[PDB]
C-alpha cells in the first residue's frame, strides 16, 4: 500500500478518536461467533470487519487509498445494524461511533495525494 494525506488522517485522527471511545470495545477485535454462540453470524455477515483489523492495516500501510479504509469502517458499522436487533444498545453504540466517523471524514483533506516527494533520477 502507500501513505496518503487522507490515509494518514484516517490513522492518526479518525482511528485515534474512535479507538479510545467509551463504546469502542466491542469493535476492537473481530466478532468471535464461536465463543458468543452466534453460528448464524457468518451466514448473515459476508464481510466481517473490526477496528483492530483496520488499525493493523493502517499501521502496516495495507491500504492504497482512503476509500478502502473508509469502506472497512462503513462495513463494520453496517454489519452491526444488519445482524443485531433494532433495540440493542450495541446498535446505538455503533451509531454513536459512526456519527463521529462521519464528522471526522468531513474534516479530512479534500483531495487525496500520496505523501511523496521524489528527486528525478534516471
Ligand atoms: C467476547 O466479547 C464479548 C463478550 C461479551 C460478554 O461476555 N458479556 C457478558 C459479560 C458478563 N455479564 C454478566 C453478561 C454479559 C459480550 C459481547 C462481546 N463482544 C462482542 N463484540 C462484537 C459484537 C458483539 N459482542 N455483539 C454483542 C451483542 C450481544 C451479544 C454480543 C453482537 C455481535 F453480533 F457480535 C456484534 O455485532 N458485535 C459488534
Amino acid at each position: 500500500g502507500r501513505v496518503t494525506n487522507q490515509l494518514q488522517y484516517l490513522h492518526k485522527v479518525v482511528m485515534k478518536a474512535l479507538w479510545k471511545h467509551q463504546f469502542a470495545w466491542p469493535f476492537r477485535q473481530p466478532v468471535d461467533a464461536v465463543k458468543l454462540g452466534l453460528p448464524d453470524y457468518h451466514k448473515i455477515i459476508k464481510q466481517p470487519m473490526d477496528m483492530g483489523t483496520i488499525k493493523r492495516r493502517l499501521e502496516n500501510n495495507y491500504y492504497w487509498a482512503a476509500s478502502e479504509c473508509m469502506q472497512d469502517f462503513n462495513t463494520m458499522f453496517t454489519n452491526c445494524y444488519i445482524y443485531n436487533k433494532p433495540t440493542d444498545d450495541i446498535v446505538l453504540m455503533a451509531q454513536t461511533l459512526e456519527k463521529i466517523f462521519l464528522q471526522k471524514v468531513a474534516s479530512m483533506p479534500q483531495e487525496e495525494q500520496e505523501l511523496v516527494v521524489t528527486i528525478p533520477k534516471n
